[PDB]
């Protein structure tokens, strides 16, 4: 019979011995946030469907109101009706709420606050003191399962533990002027060097942004996206998860921070800023990286998103996981297959970078990611067929021969032998699905061993 | 099956809540919460200060006697503080518990201002006319964007302004959250035949246009509320709390960004307890909650108010007012005696009761006196209720994404045929 999926089996069978996976060489250096395609000033300029240069953001907004105005989804793709294509980016926008300028990137700013002292909540709790108050716990053990819990609590699918690799924190941060209003801030970005020095708590001056030497650790949250949404892309639906799931990210950094604080540690939030996210996420064993560069999870292969906290709170950290996912991503090809720019490789891994967006001497899949973002203004959206078309975002890959758990190769066969379902069809609180939420349970025993 | 138990109970079209001729719209600031008469209380050093305060002494007498709750002993003096360090944590997206102030803070009654809209201004989603206008459509799509916007439930009724307060609490619109607490002000809310909701320095203005609400119910994890009245069920409401602000947030520039308006509310505005019954989420009970059938009283509320077309959904009646009318299980566990075992009645107990509907009666100043007692809002009616269904073994044990339980998680599935 059926041996009923059990993920915490999978994640104990495939844990590795301690030690980053991710294997560097001496060319390694800490890369400057402001080369990625986002920020670039090589990259940051895309034509609309006018041959009008632009940022490439707004000639994406120039793609969605036009495919509004022809009742359209996606590129070349048709909706029901107008009112149809009108719900599908109203959605979309929606989402972003809770997210300042696609990302949160700029760090002590806004919501990405590096101490809780000026929080309205932080205000409110002042008489109790648990902020000013030393910990009462130090232990390790009980610290994880603590912060774990937690984490769930306040948003997270996955949660990890690793110690803070600084190759991934950023050199220099994008930011704003601390005088800059919001109005302003995306004609004022600003450059500033991250540095890490024997201060007591993070702090930020006019030339730096200071994390101490005691912040030990790096906490990894996976954020899961929803599958029938994001099967939709490049379209409407799919640019809707990923919106939702940057506010998601942004509470779960705030919530997660206030908890630590409260603890009697500093914690700095982060979403998409400070560092690079798939590298602390492999470290912390959510998943490996992959052939399109994301971290792949055994719950949701890619189609997931991922933020992350610093902290000094000392922490068990977790086992990295090899569940073969560079082997199956060594013949595969999908996503490169299908990438509507040709912006995956088809070749093997290297320590040389494509291109400026490229942190080189590490060995990784080399994509070029400029020719990613060209797509965006292209098809008006945040595209993702990459993660759609993974075999690893099917819920259906895991198998038990009665001995162990096992990747079904049939999925990666290739070939294998609308948006209204969409809006028709299955949806449930934040886009999770019932049929697999059961994989994400946690007890103690799996928080910390 | 949930949605085949909700259709085979639900009734005839029409508010189920009894009224009289004497009933009349209520002001906010009678709640025990805000109100002069109960708004004092004594820590347990005999000191009387505004009642969060006197329960805030309380935590820290608590974390330094190592207890969870009043009489509670934790496990340490670090598992006590673990509890508050989470309770505390919780509300970080909510303004001085429940986020009353009408169109301050997270509750603007325009995205005009919001970082959001702004960034998306070349768009003009909330500048153009709606594509759509079939309440059918929008219904469904509404009720989708409600699910990603973290709602385990979702109804819709008409607005009936009964329910909506006769004044708000909030403050002057430039005074800083600093001195939010000591600048509480009245304000009326009324309804006028203008295009959009407006404040002025005298009135928040509702249009006449508004003619629906949305009501969501937000699940609380049902180990945590279980420890009521220990810090375990404090910290399940307080990220509940910071749930609600998100949804409202969510929902509102959906709504504005199909071409409509939408006031946000948590806990301002109205009563939260009235609108979900007539949304048909649940029937009202004795504790005063309203119970559903997915997760009895044990699940917290948030509403939006729009001039959207919508379908409103049916009142459901599952037998609660006949089931309370014998249990009386939260009336005899109550630390406090606030739950009545009388029968129901059209007038209030107190001040804080709003009379000309029949309810069972309850006595909210003995409820909130508990509160600085036990360090924490109890919650022991909830955890009792044969409808909802130490603390070591709460942070040792089961827990899942916002504290949602997979074991029953299937029961909030959604298809467009339960939508609409
Ligand atoms: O990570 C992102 C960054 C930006 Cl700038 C956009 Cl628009 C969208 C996504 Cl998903
Ligand atoms: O509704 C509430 C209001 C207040 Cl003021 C507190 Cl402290 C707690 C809860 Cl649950
Ligand atoms: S589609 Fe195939 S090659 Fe690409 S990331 Fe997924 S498994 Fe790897
Ligand atoms: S997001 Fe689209 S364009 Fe970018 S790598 Fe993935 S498939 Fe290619
Ligand atoms: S919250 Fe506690 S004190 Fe208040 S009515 Fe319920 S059981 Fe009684
Ligand atoms: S405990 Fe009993 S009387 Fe009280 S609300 Fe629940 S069912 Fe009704």
């Amino acid at each position: 019979a059926e041996k009923e999926k059990n993920a915490a089996e999978i994640r104990q069978q495939f844990a590795m011995t301690a030690g980053s996976p991710i294997i560097v060489n001496d060319k390694l250096e800490r890369y400057a946030e402001v080369r990625t395609a986002f920020t670039h000033p090589t990259s940051f300029f895309k034509p609309n469907y006018k041959g009008e240069v632009k940022p490439w953001f707004l000639s994406a907004y120039d793609e969605k109101v036009r495919q509004i105005e022809n009742g359209e989804n996606g590129p070349k793709m048709k909706a029901k009706n107008v009112g149809e294509a009108r719900a599908g980016r109203a959605l979309e926008a929606a989402g972003w709420t809770l997210d300042i300028n696609y990302g949160n990137i700029y760090p002590n700013r806004f919501f990405m606050l590096w101490s809780g002292e000026t929080m309205t909540n932080t205000q409110l709790w002042a008489p109790v003191g648990l902020d000013r108050r030393p910990p009462d716990t130090t232990d390790p053990v009980e610290l994880t399962n603590y912060v774990k819990f937690a984490a769930r609590m306040a948003g997270a699918d996955l949660v990890g533990v690793a110690r803070l690799n600084r190759n991934w924190v950023y050199s220099e941060a994008v930011t704003i002027p601390a005088d800059v209003p919001y109005e302003q801030s995306l004609h004022k970005e600003i450059e500033k060097p991250i540095v890490f020095k024997d201060v007591p708590l993070p702090i930020e001056t006019d030339d730096e942004l200071i994390i101490p030497n005691t912040c030990e650790n790096v906490i990894v949250a996976g954020i899961a996206m929803n599958r029938e949404m994001m099967q939709t892309a490049p379209n409407s639906m799919a640019c809707a998860t990923t919106a939702f799931c940057y506010s998601r990210m942004c509470m779960f950094d705030m919530w997660l921070c206030q908890f630590i604080r409260y603890m009697g540690y500093y914690a700095i939030p982060s979403c998409n800023g400070v560092g690079q996210s798939v590298a602390f996420a492999v470290e912390a064993g959510l998943g490996q990286a992959s052939r399109m560069g994301a971290c792949i999870t055994p719950e949701f292969g890619p189609n997931v998103r991922l933020t992350k906290v610093f902290t000094n709170m000392p922490l068990v950290p977790d086992k990295p996981i090899d569940f073969g996912v560079t082997e199956f991503c060594e013949t595969c090809k999908k996503c490169a297959r299908e990438c509507p720019s040709k912006a995956i490789t088809e070749g093997p891994r290297t320590f040389e970078g494509r291109s400026i967006h490229n942190q080189s001497g590490k060995l990784q899949w080399q994509n070029d990611y400029n020719k990613c973002l060209g797509y965006w203004p292209e098809s008006g959206g945040y595209c993702g067929v990459c993660v759609a078309v993974c075999p690893f975002t099917k819920g259906n890959i895991w198998i038990h021969d009665g001995v162990e758990w096992l990747i079904d190769n049939t999925r990666f066969l290739d070939p294998l032998m609308n948006i209204t379902e969409v809006w028709d069809g299955k949806i449930n609180t934040y886009g999770l699905d019932a049929d697999h939420f059961r994989d994400t349970v946690s007890f103690r025993k799996d928080r910390v061993k």
